């Protein structure tokens, strides 16, 4: 029926979504992972820098990304609670 | 009941899209404030180097130092973000 | 015609989802590109600092590589795109 295909529909809207909830926290899990590869490297570099320097007025500067990946993981987690079940 | 059942259905789908929508801004808008971070550390440490090799060269080849400029990419998520917002769903029930 | 208004909503849901799939597609593109260039640039700042300690005396430096993680948010990118959705 008529209904029946509004049914179908909602079912497909809900298996869409549900799968790009998926591709989602893929995303943010790995911009998560690079932002803390990227804050490491920096900071080792600016410690590399900073002890050739004081080998020898250079002050390097340290990246501090924790608050930022603590807000991306809580975006995942929401991301993972938003799940849809069709009753 | 399979009508008020989908309509329940219906409003649970606009629900759960709609918190959706708020984690992926939140994700979104944080990753740009991570990238304007890491885009001016990298830079204040580019012209750190590039002041020790200047000043150690005058007191042997230059080495060239690179920066970094992710203003058109914050624009485009705040772009990105400014759509999330205009995207939410509002029944009609 | 609460099934005529069913069926508007439900266009209306489809409708709207699609556009944020286009929204999330655009960020996650941009987020790639920064990252690119983040490791791009860090590296090269590394291998200038190298270079430099390297003749400065004729400190370990630290490389980065990002390119799994961007295979990924390409994926993501990929998924997100086939996520569309087709109301009969
Ligand atoms: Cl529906």
């Amino acid at each position: 029926i008529t209904q029946q295909v509004l049914a179908e529909n909602q079912k497909l809207i809900a298996n869409k979504f549900n799968q790009a909830l998926g591709a989602m926290q893929t995303g943010f899990t790995t911009s998560n992972l690079a932002f803390s590869k990227v804050q490491d490297a920096v900071n080792a570099n600016a410690n590399a820098l900073s002890k050739l320097a004081s080998e020898l007025q250079i002050n390097v500067t340290f990246l501090d990304l924790e608050y930022e990946m603590k807000k991306l993981e809580e975006a995942i987690k929401k991301l993972e609670e938003s799940y849809i079940d069709l009753k």
